[PDB]
């Protein structure tokens, strides 16, 4: 029997400190969004999480560089539950078929509030028209995925989100998908979704006013220069914000992790002879390198391969060292 | 504040016969999909809903040939409520039914429902386009097939959503052209699925499920059109390799027509062609079609649309007939 | 499954008039509850409604003495549904309103707000009796007068009740003649509340109710009758102690008629007597009335109780012109 | 507000493997003493009204080794009593208002009422408690092995309703006034089907079909005089043979039986012994109203002493147990 929103909310209210950090790291994104801050937001973590002792691992890890890089970067960790192909640790969190949603909405929440009281916020993915209720405070960032930026009931969800939300171009290269995305997310709009205390209702939303688009490659990759300024042309064609996110991961790298840190090499490189429209990265990222099918060793992805600490410390360092001399001129 | 399904399911319950026509259609749809009937199934009608009224004298009129073409054709009609919009506009009867900005949903919902029952009750089985995940309760006993859309194929949830339904869905490929999106979807669709989904009583709960075995593909358009023996040819090894039912749609509007009502004939004569040669893929076809031709900004002239373009009265009988005959022959080997 | 009140809302909306007729009933009441108006309130009608029909009937006759002694009197029809059964038996018209025990709720409440919007439409104000939590939603809305009965008078529940309903409220002395644990019911129904109850869309929820102001207290009968002026005057000593108003209403049924239904028009004669006496303290009278007079255990004859025994329309219209005389000397003076 | 359903409060806190089983176990055997099937005498006792669930759970730990001490003799059962009938107004108890302080923090009462609960039954004291909101009892009913129906409400349709409902043994409180036939009456509704609304574990309203509760019986607890004597009993009997339901009576040696004095509470147990000792085939239980500290406050200064009716102490608890106990090993014998 499946419980709602709000039985997860009175076990696990939202802290002082959780709720001002998501405020904080939501407002401190629009402003990358619409170009008033000129750091760079980096969306950072594992491709999935399915070891709640583990994140927190890595959290503790990636706060320090996230303090250490702050002048330079804004660090927020990638939490999210699955891929859209085990269909996560919300439907599926024993990882053994056995589908225990009300555990692992419970557990979802529980290491969201732990990440964000720690001083670490937090990003994922909405895919789900009813989970959201159920964490969604608990998120500084949210992104609509390739398959579903085409959808006119997940930009009618992002319209109703507090926070930015970045939508990927679709699965063959196509960017006037995310453009439109934007487009609809930004307006307001009626429709039926459900309630924290689990009803279905007429929600009335406001718009966002926060969207961006994120480049994730296609047919081929597009995360140059040159696939850059052609992004920047369209959107400013459309009178959206000209500011988007370079996926490093994903159809960008192909069939090969590694390929994470070239990319990133690319991107230092538009950002220390101009990269004026970059606003922020992905990088899927792991304690261990590499990936397999079942969970057997500690912080390894078992659905997309992610660079280990090492590189990612590497590919950090490169990045911030590389936007300061973009923020100085 | 919104009302749940089952004070819609109280007023509207459905008819012994419309039950029947429907228990009945399905079924003969299932066959058409797992060709043990080679009759072309002919999804029919406006591109969207904005006045019962009309929609109640097409039915009318599109029964006689139902009734005429029957050892032939298959004709269920066109009674689509939700419109995806490439970006904005008006989302279509339920969401917006006085035309005019008011989001009265509940009523909506209800002229939706009054208006399946009596298509139904007098004869005419529907088909629409499922893309809420919520609103498909309040009148899925009443249609005997559903689409999902170009721009939802891809999504996980729509496709558990196909999953979880009691009709034949069709899946269309993407806006690009992008098919093997579809033929996952009917994978993904076949498969029982967990999720989170809606009640008749307005509550949400945990759904499981048997997964939906009447999945089939509809080639509607892309970057170029894709009706011809050709790109048929090439879907039709695709569903095979993938080992799901190579028996297809193809749509005659939309991307298939270049967005103009006047190629959608164009398109049935290609269709004719193959059927005539051979053709013993196609399953069924599409076609946008109204009591008047064209489309309009506002609702101003009767049975004309204010989405989509379709073709008239006149060219549909036309079509029909074009089609009947071509698949007679078919049916004859 | 029961159907929420928001479905009965939707499909029997309250009318610009039945809204009104409410709206100025409850404010009339309010005056004779707190002595700023000196007509006699006469809650009238049959024990219990088991046939709409005769319902409808009932009131037409009834709707032309209302305005007749409208100067004298303030003429109310007793609605009531839900019957307290001492062991088991037909609940009422909501419970079982196909008389065959069915238990068909959702028909039953249908029927109940139906018969109310019309009642008040063609100008009848309707009271009822509130014994459950739950069904009060479905019509509360068109009721003017409430009752909270001798078996529940004391039940801190529907005292909780009570303090959320907007419109005035009488409880009557218990089933052997205690008369305190009324007063005390108005002393916590005139407070606020907090408490569990049910939403209009079917869900629980926290309440908090501000208080009724206008409650009051019913003299019913014990062991022994209440209706004549010493008790009166010995209940109005009681009240004015504990701070509420003196103003009551008698019953002239139940255990004021010793369960004799000729017995009504012997308590209407003494209160009568009354107030061409003094007579201050009285506020209001109860009769149970019906086209047809006595009662059946099976629902043969149209108009007729099928429940506690009635007058019949004979009676009635002397029963009232008595009191309508009566009345119109005091507000003389 | 925001209530949580049922459901949320059973999550976090579900009924375990061995307080299931009490619950079962205890339900039966109380069935058995209803039935004129057992003889052993059931023993409803503890505080008026739970107010804080420290002293609530140190008061359990010592009635638990009395239980056990008299096992043979008395079934014993701890009264957890959390919603309150006031005359007119007043606090209404730990679920509607659990910081008492005027915050009707409903939630939070209920998850306490039910932790207290569970606890006590995981520890081997089974409760009891008054079903008074129809909306309520869904939270914890399943941790509760018999239930009363105050005398305020015995004659209510809708109390009758649930008690049908209720999976456990209930009993009906007399009319404050002394009125013994609304109860009689009462267990005639109760033991019958119903079809009426309630509310689902989830938190909706629904149409509820009951099939009777058979294990109803009366509470004697005085009216305008007191009506626990031998004569009283034996009438009681009478009229209760006369409807045809069961002639087995528990007594409450407190409220009106003990005109609101808690030192008479002893007097009371005293004449009940005398009729154990005499015949007293008519009896099958007995209520107190006993704390860690006797006496009561009308505020929770003092810990384990009641803010509602007044309470006999531990001592006086000890010394009233042994005294039933004593004279029902001889009724036993016979
Ligand atoms: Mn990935
Ligand atoms: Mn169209
Ligand atoms: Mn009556
Ligand atoms: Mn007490």
């Amino acid at each position: 029997e499946l419980l709602p929103p709000i039985a997860h909310l009175y076990e696990l209210p939202i802290s002082k400190e959780a709720s001002g950090l998501v405020h904080r790291t939501r407002q401190e994104i629009s402003d990358l969004v619409h170009g008033r801050d000129k750091r760079l937001l980096v969306i950072i973590g594992p491709c999935s999480i399915h070891d709640p002792k583990a994140a927190l691992e890595y959290a503790e890890r990636l706060l320090k560089l996230r303090k250490q890089y702050e002048n330079e970067l804004l660090i927020v960790m990638r939490v999210y539950f699955a891929k859209p192909r085990w269909k996560g640790l919300i439907n599926d969190p024993h990882l053994d078929g056995t589908f225990d949603i009300n555990f692992g909405l419970r557990q979802a929440r529980s290491l969201l509030l732990s990440l964000n009281n720690m001083g670490m916020p937090a990003s994922t993915e909405f895919l789900d028209m009813i989970t959201p209720q159920y964490y969604a405070d608990l998120i500084s960032w949210g992104a609509i995925g390739a398959r579903t930026t085409e959808s006119q009931v997940h930009r009618e969800l992002a319209s109703g989100l507090s926070c930015p939300v970045g939508f990927k171009n679709g699965t063959d290269g196509n960017l006037k998908i995310a453009i439109d995305a934007i487009g609809a997310a930004s307006h307001s709009h009626h429709f039926l979704s459900v309630t924290k205390a689990g009803h279905s209702a007429i929600v009335h939303t406001g718009g966002n006013p926060d969207c961006h688009v994120i480049l994730r490659g296609g047919k081929e990759p597009n995360y140059d220069a040159e696939h850059v300024s052609e992004a920047a042309e369209q959107l400013r064609a459309a009178g959206v914000t000209d500011k988007l996110m370079i996926d490093c991961s994903h159809a960008n790298s192909r069939k090969d992790y590694t390929r994470q840190m070239e990319v990133a090499q690319d991107i230092a490189a538009q950002l220390e002879q101009d990269g004026g429209n970059i606003m922020g990265v992905m990088v899927e990222s792991h304690l261990v390198e590499g990936r397999q099918d079942k969970p057997e060793v500690y912080g390894k992805s078992i659905t997309d391969a992610c660079i280990g600490w090492g590189a990612t410390e590497e590919l950090l360092a490169l990045l911030a060292g590389a936007n300061k001399k973009r923020m100085a001129r």
